[PDB]
């Protein structure tokens, strides 16, 4: 329940940490929450439009061994594979702000949305 | 917020309910727990496994014209395509109860649980 901020120093197992987090340029333009869990678990939560507050976030649930990822657009959350392809775009989003193109940034957090918006969850029948 | 019981009496436009919980023969055994919402929608939770309460459960949520059902298996929920595969699986699991023969029963739960840890949530990147 803790929430503390550092994760500049010390490091993490943790994939999302070491693959994201680290990997983008000023973390807190994008307001990030980052709490431990009891120490066993880190739970994340990143706004994608810091400027519209919980408007569009991406949320990461981390346990001993296991990862959950969760897009969020207007209060719906929808879980996503934590895997390259989004560890990727997730950089290309938040690495993607510059005050001298804000057009970039744009497109790119309007092709998450895509993402968000085409997301299924299915089985093998 | 309210929590009706006959799913045989009231007509409904909710397309779990038409095709899933009225063709359910032995609806009481499952031990639902069905509520109204705000007439609005409707939260559906179904005992996959009713003789350990919360073990494997069946969820939906139902609002005017969209619907998220869910599988929770040991207290981890996952989010599934409501589509007729679903709705499929779902009858030949409710409807194979036979209390004088239940390992067809017993053995389409698990065609279930089999499904459970199949699904992913996936996006086109």
């Amino acid at each position: 329940e803790v929430n503390p901020d550092i994760i500049k120093d010390e490091v993490f197992d943790f994939v999302i940490v070491n693959r994201v987090l680290k990997k983008i340029k000023d973390l807190k333009h994008y307001d990030p929450m980052i709490e431990k869990i009891f120490e066993m678990g880190l739970n994340v939560e990143i706004q994608i439009n810091p400027e519209v507050k919980d408007f569009f976030t991406f949320k990461s649930i981390s346990t001993t061994n296991k990862q959950r990822c969760f897009l969020s657009l207007r209060g719906e959350t929808r879980e996503i594979l934590c895997d390259n392809k989004l560890y990727n775009m997730l950089l290309a989003v938040f690495n993607s702000y510059d005050p001298n193109d804000l057009l970039k940034h744009i497109s790119t957090v309007e092709s998450l949305k895509k993402i968000f918006y085409t997301i299924t969850c299915e089985a093998v029948y």
